């Protein structure tokens, strides 16, 4: 057969076998190909269930409709996001924080901006990550040049730094033990584990990267979700504007799909070691990777960001909370550690003594329930398993009966 | 002030200052400061100004509707697209060329489509371009570090084979004069001179891949444009299956912005140097940044691919077409080299011995419109000025005698 003599891109060679979607994928259809007649419940992946709240669907239609009129139309956006939305974003979200309207760069997606981050900081910066947290960090740092090789004995990839987070550090690292990185990548509330970081912790992460010269990279898509008394954004650290930029998505905001829509907000205090400003660098690399977020997801994340809005996101927070709670207790009555779950919408339960990926396959293989192994996270996720708390009502008490019907005889 | 001790991306700082569109942004910008009561018209980056056809809005309009109900409900898209959509683009566009739905990797656009291909590329690829084409294919070069420093004395990138594509060479390189590179950039019909390679060209260019080990990334964005009777698609040439994939926008194709939507065809023949199918990497590179289409896009991308769709799109294409002839015979009437027009909805006019640079100031300054100086497309630009045919009638109409009035004389 033909080859051209192109060389395949040696970072995309660095990349593990059995990344945790494709992986997850593989067993659930190689499941349903041994049990054709099951009726699979998913609790893997954070992907939410219930419909767009109605407020938001007739805007996004109206808009729709106007793009068929004269008057109501327009052409294409502009690169930064459409002023009314960075205005409404940063007053709703940052008001009082020191942030405006021209900080806040609107994105088609959050795990877009990861990579849209990822490509401006470059191949030559190292990272620090919490140990566990979701997966994209990790990869897009390997595919960007940012890391050595996989390294099979500890289970990760040379040259990043791992931050352990574990219930006997609460959740949070301890940064006397964290080696110097150019950027750190810290995830409030954090996903897997459920942890939002307290006022006290968050300063201390503000000062440790102020010592060290880092960018932190906070994402709080989850913060909606917050019950404790937590900040939602770092931009509530003083002097976390000299250090930090913060990264959202609309959809993990909203708790909803459909919106399909985020944002980077970076200060004007934020520089690189000549001086130069990091939200000059993210603006050019929008005016090349992009043209606008879509007009119609737009007016869906206006209509959010109003009263009628933000009680529809607060409704449908709610339910998944009670979800949460749903879950929570189950596997509390059944004698497991459980974490997480108060300020998130997924469940972090420590099965110790098993690897992550048996428990996975235990548990769908019997009860053909579709949970997410903890050793997906990085290895710092070992011995844990997650629980996503999206699906409808009926689907998660029918999931945690059948947990109670497969763990009745672990305990006492 | 306090910095930190991260040192900028050296990438960053190898780009040009006054990049295309964030300087028509300022100097369009600086012209509302200094006349505040212009009648400006826009005849500048490609952004079209017709409302969507109604066949497209209502099956948006009624997605998202659907998406408030428990059986209409569904979020998160497939990564690569959904699959009616894949099966639509593959035999809508790609009937009789050997491609299969599984080829066709869906995304919500084309200019990040570049982008997200660069990355998986890498940074240690070389590429070639036309000189002139669109930016983003040697901006994104140089962002992912396959480039030198900018030299001003040529107006290039160091280490990207520009390919010279002029008036005398019907806008089709001697591809015995371009050096040997990883990948090859080619645009037909290009943006901006509107050149449509033949059947002929498009052969020359897969042979020379062919020898040269290349893989060619044809993007065929303005191709419904096409009047000659030439391939809108690169695997219409037998064995590109094996040198090259296509890329497209859906709202390029469809002629109205409003579907955020592109996707790339990526054939199972092409093989990176090791015999690694070059898709398995695009694949597993969208299943990191991207997550899906939104699913109203997908509603309308499906409504463009039915016979309703596609006579809408063929009614909005054509009163483009109409729009760029009005153009035409403006600067022709006027005496000038006017090239394009007949393949794309833009045309590519030649202003000898003046900076396409002055000519676009002097042009906004007096008639208030915006064009596009032929520089932002390359050194090859320098001498050119683009002007789009995307607007209302009566703002063609309005421009074409402003400019009539301003060079008549």
């Amino acid at each position: 057969e033909y080859k051209t003599k192109v060389s395949r891109n040696s970072n995309m060679s660095k990349l593990q076998a059995g990344y945790l979607f494709p992986e997850i994928a593989r067993r659930r259809s190689a499941h349903l190909l041994k049990y054709p007649d099951a009726q699979v419940i998913s609790l893997g992946i954070g992907d939410t269930t219930e419909p767009i709240p109605e407020v938001i669907t007739s805007a996004m239609a109206k808009k729709a409709h106007e793009l068929s009129t004269i008057e109501g139309y327009s052409g294409y956006g502009a690169e930064q996001g459409a002023k009314p939305l960075r205005a409404a974003i940063a007053k709703t979200f940052y008001g009082g924080l020191g942030i405006g309207d021209d900080d806040v760069f609107v994105s088609d997606g959050a795990k877009c901006d990861i990579s849209r981050l990822q490509v401006m900081f470059g191949s030559n910066v190292t990272i620090a990550v919490q140990d566990p947290s979701y997966p994209a960090y990790v990869d897009s740092s390997v595919i960007m040049g940012q890391t050595g090789q996989f390294n099979t004995d500890v289970q990760k990839y040379g040259n990043i730094e791992y931050m352990r987070c574990t219930p006997e550090n609460g959740f949070f690292p301890d940064l006397s033990t964290v080696g110097r990185t150019d950027i750190i990548f810290f995830c409030s509330p954090n996903n897997p584990t459920g942890a939002a970081a307290t006022r006290e912790q968050l300063t201390q992460l503000v000062e440790f990267a102020k010592k060290n010269g880092s960018i932190i990279v906070y994402d709080s898509a989850y913060a909606m979700y917050m019950s404790d008394d937590n900040p939602r954004s770092i931009f509530e650290i003083p002097g976390a504007e000299e250090v930090a930029m913060e990264t959202a998505s609309f959809s993990k905001y909203a708790g909803f799909t459909g919106v399909r829509l985020g944002w980077t907000v970076i200060p004007k205090k934020l520089l690189y070691s000549d001086g130069f400003p990091v939200a000059k660098d993210f603006n050019r690399i929008i005016c090349t990777c992009f043209n606008g977020a879509s007009n119609i997801s737009q007016a869906g994340a206006l209509a959010c960001l109003t009263p009628e809005g933000l009680e529809a996101m607060h409704k449908v927070i709610g339910f998944y909370k009670e979800n949460t709670n749903i879950i929570i207790d189950t596997f509390t009555s059944l004698g497991y550690d459980v974490y997480g779950g108060k300020n998130a919408p997924y469940v972090w339960v420590h099965f110790p003594n098993q690897s992550s990926w048996d428990v996975f396959a235990e548990i769908l293989e019997k009860t053909h329930v579709v949970t997410t192994p903890g050793s997906g996270f990085g290895p710092g996720g070992e011995g844990f398993v997650r629980v996503s708390a999206f699906g409808h009502r009926e689907n998660i008490l029918e999931a945690c009966r059948r947990f109670k019907q497969l763990y009745k005889h672990h305990h006492h």
